């Protein structure tokens, strides 16, 4: 078959609340610890199954979806952390993937403390995961939001690091908490004569103060080890375990 | 916007012959001639109009059905070059993307040869364009595949230089004749204190072969600028234009 997805079809979809946030543990680097985790949206359209998120996202920015979309994750992810709020460790974080349009929304700020309030101030860490792709552009509008939110204790992330065009005079206008280092260099060879020089690189221009760097895709051991062996401070791959839905999150991390 | 499409879809599609090789122009960065071309795959769908690459090249890898595919794009590229070989610049460059499918299925070679054949081998050079995602695998049969072809006059451009997880082992492996900074790269601003960093970077890697590189993905004079400042050897990008249908091709680039 030929599925075609327009905002029509995800309009309708949020409104049946088919959007659900699937989860993916992160670690600190040097103890191995659950210290956190990344929330990453899933589509279970009850006919076809599950849809990842490249295959809407983007037409959910374009369209202003996206903004709807955002608010029922984090509702959802408060749902499904609530009742077991009290077994997660001390400064959880929770990384909610924000894009521009939701960022600029009128009323995003209360959305993340009401997720914040629910879980805990006292408890939990929220990180707003944002990216140079389609940015928040650079406005003292913008900053003013940044600013805020940053008053309200809730904290940023870089993603994809190592893959935007102006990547210093982003960090100058949106002085984030975390960087997250670009999968594609996470995976590189340390003995790779080529690769090897470009994570290398990567990592040393990740080095900044009072920023914490995740390694995301960490896929096998020998990835884990040269992050970890470069100082990066926490840890998120396939090689801990995939996203996974929010039940099966609770009983195989927050449980264990 | 976004299509979900099956494997049953893009087989009819083929049947149909619904793929067509649209064409980007490829420039020497020194004098800024046409020097050659790259053919990328546009599916015009007769109810749904033009669906990119991103939307259906991974299913077409995975299920096999990218070795029809690009055996139609290469009959077809050759069919619209044909009236005005003549009219090339001698030693037109012709790049194909070529997965790791289509590489190692018998025949591969003799189809071209046919486009080569058809062209005229003392007229264009056939650049067979490979990725180091999902690549061809490092053995023997794979590495004599890629002999035969140099030994026919054939030769191999690497896409996406920069994002590959051992690239040195791969060069090795198929010692190819171009390399192509990937886009990411291409648009860093040099003044930025990270990104120009980067693409520094990168691009000293890019010389170590000792082979010609191309930038890929130019869109302002500037990335244009850093690029031929640095001595690349080709350029391709928007900024001169986004590939185009066949006669349009023709007629924009090929003729005057
Ligand atoms: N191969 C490999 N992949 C790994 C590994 N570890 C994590 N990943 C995947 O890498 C992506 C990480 O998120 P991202 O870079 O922000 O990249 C995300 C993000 O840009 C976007 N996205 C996901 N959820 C949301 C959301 O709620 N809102 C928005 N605006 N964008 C989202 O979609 C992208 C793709 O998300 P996913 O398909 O969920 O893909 C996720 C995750 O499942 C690994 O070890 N190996
Ligand atoms: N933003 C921007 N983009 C530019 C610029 N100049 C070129 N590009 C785009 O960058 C892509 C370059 O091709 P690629 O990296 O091999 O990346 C290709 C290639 O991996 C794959 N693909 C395309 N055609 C074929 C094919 O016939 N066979 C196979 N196996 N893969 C293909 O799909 C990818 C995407 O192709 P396209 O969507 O056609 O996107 C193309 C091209 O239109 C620029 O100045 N700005
Ligand atoms: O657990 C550490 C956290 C690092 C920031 C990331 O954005 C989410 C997880
Ligand atoms: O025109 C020069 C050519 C360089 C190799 C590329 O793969 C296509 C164009
Ligand atoms: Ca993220
Ligand atoms: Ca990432
Ligand atoms: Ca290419
Ligand atoms: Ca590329």
């Amino acid at each position: 078959y030929h599925h075609i997805v327009t905002p029509e079809a995800i309009s309708l979809a949020l409104e049946n609340h088919e959007f659900k946030p699937w989860i993916q543990p992160v670690f600190c680097a040097q103890t191995g610890v659950l210290t956190g985790c990344e929330v990453l949206v899933r589509w279970e359209h009850p006919q076809t199954g599950i849809i990842p998120p490249d295959q809407f996202i983007p037409l959910a920015e374009s369209s202003g979806l996206i903004v709807i979309m955002t608010r029922q994750l984090m509702k959802q992810t408060a749902d499904i952390l609530m009742p077991v709020k009290h077994l997660l460790p001390d400064n959880f974080h929770i990384g909610i993937n924000v894009s521009a349009g939701c960022f600029l929304a009128a009323g995003f700020e209360k959305e993340c403390l009401n997720l914040v309030n629910k879980l805990g101030n006292d408890k939990i860490k929220l990180v707003l995961e944002l990216t140079e792709r389609n940015p928040i552009p650079v406005t003292p509008e913008a900053r003013a939001i940044f600013d805020s939110l940053h008053q309200h204790n809730i904290t940023f992330a870089l993603d994809d690091f190592g893959t935007g065009y102006a990547t210093y005079r982003y960090l100058q206008a949106f002085p984030v908490d975390f960087i997250k280092i670009d999968k594609s260099f996470v995976q590189m060879a340390s003995v790779d004569e080529i690769s090897g020089h470009i994570v290398d690189n990567i990592v040393e221009l990740a080095r900044k103060p009072g920023l914490s760097i995740v390694a995301e895709g960490v896929e096998t051991q020998e990835q884990a080890d040269l992050m970890i062996g470069k100082g990066v401070h926490f840890l998120q791959g396939y090689l801990y375990s995939p996203p996974v839905p929010g039940n099966k999150f609770i009983s195989e991390w927050v449980m264990k």
